[PDB]
């Protein structure tokens, strides 16, 4: 240990490292920071203001800060080894520049709006019938995301690929908790699912992502299998840990709040504000967004050098004071600036409309449901410990 602060902050629970509103409050609006896994140089940002000159500023690249041998936060390149790790650019390569946003866009979430809903009413209908304590995660988040994933995401996947992809994601998008080996393997091990059964997930009925990609028209030749995997493994990455840690970490928000819940219960009308107010309070990434540096420059005065990498905690930005009064407080009729739960700017989450989609039938079946509560103190919930995406093990509920 140094001076120097490493990085990330062991904040894997949904308490906020007390360390990004010191670095807020202190006379550095870009921090110097070490990578724990690493040891790279990195630069942090915890300011709103900063965060929205750094992420609407070309000159900085998120792309650049994904390749091979940029400095970096994460112990091992997110990318199985002898792979471009490079989807979204693959599938533009291909000419497959909207696909993306076209089966993730408005038109998408109102073809699957109806049975998401009516599923999250199903298991919640599942648990008012049932006795003593039941496991949100389990039987609430776990069903749910799964259906997502294979519905919108990857096709219908049987539950031991699913608990496959699961493990590889919860292996590779980690701090700590694993060895080296073991999360290089994840993204091979994911990589090469994907070249064996990408085709014919793409095949099975529906109209889910992976097979708008294989299906779609193309600039010149076919699109190739690696590029195809790429995209398999790039949907897990993006969508499976994050819509499954933020609807656990949403259901606790809930739970802790009966007033706001209460609330919901007597204007449904609300519950859009609360879905906002829930992607900025609720934390999710241990981690930060970064970009690299493509050329010298200079941010709220801190000179930046090409080829560093300059990171922004969207949580410290979320709980910034200058930005939200009373930051720290749950309160779904905030009126405030916008949120970073999806980030900003060129890269904001193109998945954000089928997120608030989900999220939305989450409230709801909680709001339409009085008497749901924690069973065990949140303090007692347990944290998988070191994940990218907060999440936890188990969430104890009751009437
Ligand atoms: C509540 C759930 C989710 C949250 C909170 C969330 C949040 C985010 C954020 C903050 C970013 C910006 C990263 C950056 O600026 O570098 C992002 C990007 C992205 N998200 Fe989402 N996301 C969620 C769900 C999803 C889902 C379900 C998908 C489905 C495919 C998805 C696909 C993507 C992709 C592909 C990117 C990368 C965009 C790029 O780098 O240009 N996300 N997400
Ligand atoms: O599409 C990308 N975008 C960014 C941010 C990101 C979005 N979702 C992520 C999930 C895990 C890590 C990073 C991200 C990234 O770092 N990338 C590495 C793997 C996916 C690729
Ligand atoms: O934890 C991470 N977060 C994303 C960005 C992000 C922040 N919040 C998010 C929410 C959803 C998706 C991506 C993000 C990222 O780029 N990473 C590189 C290595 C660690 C990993």
């Amino acid at each position: 240990t140094t001076a120097t602060l490493t990085y990330p902050f062991h904040d894997w629970s949904q308490e906020l490292s007390p360390r990004y509103a010191q670095l807020r409050a202190s006379d550095a609006p870009v921090c110097p920071v070490v990578s724990e896994g690493t040891g790279d140089p990195l630069w942090l940002v915890t300011r709103y203001a900063t965060a929205v000159k750094l992420l609407e500023d070309s000159r900085f690249s998120s792309e650049a800060a994904q390749a091979s041998g940029a400095p970096r936060q994460e112990p091992v390149e997110l990318r199985a080894p002898g792979t471009r790790g490079d989807a979204i650019a693959m599938l533009r390569e291909a000419g497959l520049r909207s696909v993306l946003a076209d089966g993730l866009g408005p038109r998408a979430v109102r073809r699957h709006q109806g049975w998401i809903n009516d599923l999250a009413e199903t298991l919640m209908s599942e648990l008012a019938s049932r006795e003593g304590t039941f496991d949100l995660a389990a039987d609430f988040v776990e069903p749910l995301s799964s259906a997502l994933v294979s519905r919108t995401l990857l096709g219908e996947l049987s539950a031991d690929e699913r608990d496959l992809l699961a493990h590889c994601a919860d292996t590779g998008l980690r701090f700590c908790g694993v060895t080296h080996e073991e999360q290089v393997h994840a993204f091979t091990q994911m990589h090469e699912f994907f070249l064996e059964h990408a085709r014919r997930l793409a095949g099975t009925p529906g109209e889910h992502l992976l097979k708008l990609i294989a299906e779609a028209p193309v600039d010149q030749g076919p699109l190739s299998d690696e590029a195809l995997a790429e995209a398999g493994s790039l949907l897990v990455v993006a969508g499976f840990p994050t819509s499954s840690g933020f609807l656990c970490g949403a259901l606790l928000t809930l739970l802790r709040h009966p007033d706001a819940v209460q609330e919901l219960h007597a204007h449904p009308e609300r519950v859009p504000s609360a879905v906002e107010e829930l992607l900025r309070y609720t934390p999710l990434s241990t981690g930060s967004v970064k970009r690299m540096a493509t050329e010298d420059l200079e941010i709220d005065g801190v000179r930046i050098k090409a080829g560093e990498v300059v990171m922004v905690s969207l949580e410290a930005v979320n709980h910034d004071p200058d930005a939200f009064e009373d930051p720290d407080v749950f309160r779904p009729g905030r009126e405030g600036p916008m949120h970073f739960g999806f980030g900003r700017g060129r890269h904001f989450c193109p998945g954000n409309r089928l997120a608030r989609c989900v999220i939305e039938a989450t409230v709801r079946a909680v709001a339409r449901r009085p008497g749901l509560r924690l069973a065990v103190a949140p303090e007692e919930i347990s944290w998988h410990e070191g994940l990218f995406f907060r999440r936890p093990r188990a969430i104890p509920a009751t009437w």
